[PDB]
């Protein structure tokens, strides 16, 4: 074995997902934005049978109205009384909107922590990218017509995962300048929930050849 | 190519979903019995980015109080108005569990459609699977210590999923005697919504080579 683990890390550009706490709860597609969408994927991004996963960290940036951009960071290890339910996920959500709105614009800088895990911060996709690339991440950009995962040496990543319109022709033009790789994980196009499911996959299987 | 094109069939049993209309939209993991484990995995069966997946069946058994067993099947070229959230697709469920109970014990027999492409019936799990064998299916069940999905033919399936308790010793001793082919998707124990997922991945991707 090789003895290398790292930290799985996504982020999620959810482009209107709503910004304020002011939340209904009976409709996360609609009036909420998507926000259905962004809470399968905190699920699917953290939760197993008998446990949730330690060496994940997901990050959200939220561009709906009426305060865009938000950046909501869950950090598996640090979470607690989160389940893998839909409204579950929603009330964090609405808690880390709420502490958000809370803050002046000068506290915003810094990640502030709303519950155990969970994170609220003024950042956009790009700022974000930038942050991760300074730390050393590579980049993965998960998109249809990417290298097959197959085939392709993951190290320190950070995948991107856009939505039900995408990342859109900017920040793609964006991820190409920095040099994002692109993967594919299917002939199909998923839904951004189902990416993160299939690149634990992946990675879990490595884990068994590799590591 | 083979050409070779088939349904993909699931089956979940759900041990302690609740088989009444009297539902808790607020509470879908307790007082519904895991009802939300069962919107995901309804979900996951059937929702890519811009479609459905017109080649799906899935069943349901649901095993709660207070009127089991009740079998719901969705059938995925004829489903109209569900969405992948499981607010909405529990009340699609609430509205299948309602026509059950205004049917008597001889019309519960046989198959009823509560909405398009959903249907109630009073049927258990293996006189479910009993059915499916003797329409020619190859019964497959998804279980972690089984075979490397990479390395199965799957013809004619129906894949077995279990929920978070599982299937139990008693229809595990069922399925072992009608000789059920226990199929690996992963190293680790997953939800049963990411089954259904890792199968369509591995499903499709076959579909490439293959047909
Ligand atoms: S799609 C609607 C949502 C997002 O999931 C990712 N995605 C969808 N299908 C994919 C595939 N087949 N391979 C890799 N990523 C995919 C893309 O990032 C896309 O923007
Ligand atoms: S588990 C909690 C839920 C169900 O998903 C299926 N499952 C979980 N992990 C699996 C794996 N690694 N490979 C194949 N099936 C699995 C089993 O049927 C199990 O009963
Ligand atoms: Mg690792
Ligand atoms: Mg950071
Ligand atoms: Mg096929
Ligand atoms: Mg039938």
């Amino acid at each position: 074995g090789s003895h290398m683990a790292s930290m799985r890390e996504f982020i999620f550009k959810a482009n209107k997902t709503i910004t304020s706490s002011d939340i209904n709860l009976k409709d996360l597609p609609g009036s909420c934005g998507r926000l259905d969408l962004l809470c399968r994927c905190v699920s699917d991004a953290f939760f197993l049978s008998h446990d949730i996963r330690r060496d994940v960290v997901f990050y959200a940036v939220l561009y709906g109205q009426p305060n865009p951009p938000v950046c909501i960071k869950f950090v598996g290890s640090e979470l607690k009384k989160v389940s893998p339910d839909e409204r579950n996920i929603a009330i964090f959500i609405k808690k880390a909107l709420k502490k958000f709105e809370e803050l002046d614009e000068e506290q915003r800088k810094d990640w502030n922590q709303s519950t155990p895990g969970i994170y609220v911060r003024r950042l956009g996709f790009r700022n974000l990218v930038l942050e991760k690339l300074e730390e050393g991440k590579n980049i993965y950009y998960l998109h249809m017509n990417g290298e097959d995962v197959e085939n392709v040496d993951i190290e320190n990543p950070v995948f991107i995962i856009g939505d039900h319109i995408g990342i859109g022709e900017e920040d793609e033009r964006f991820l190409d300048e920095i040099k994002a790789k692109r993967i594919s994980l299917s002939p199909l196009e998923l839904h951004a929930n189902h990416c993160m499911t299939m690149m634990h996959n992946v990675l879990d299987k490595k884990r068994i050849c590799e590591i």
